[PDB]
């Protein structure tokens, strides 16, 4: 039981970590093809 | 105690890497926000 | 239980690491950008 909870808590977290970073990867990607555009 | 141990370890990693993490996130805002307004 | 116990170690370890590697790569890339960015405004 501990382990269960404590093994649903580390997925959820993950989960909210995954999102968060695909997003600022997508960001992040979004800007660099910008620039690259403008210095095209 | 074990568990109660690991269980804060995981929130304590959580927390600092939460801090770190908003940083990048900002960094990105203000960079978007600049962008936008050079495209204005 | 402590076989759950370890477990559940290793896969923390393993995927702050693995997400240690990914935001280093992130901190790179806006740092280009931020740099690139002073660069044309200078």
């Amino acid at each position: 039981d501990k382990w269960a909870s404590l093994w649903n808590w580390f997925n959820i977290t993950n989960w909210l970590w995954y999102i968060k970073i695909e997003e600022l990867k997508s960001k992040i990607k979004r800007i660099e093809n910008e620039i690259k555009r403008i210095k095209k």
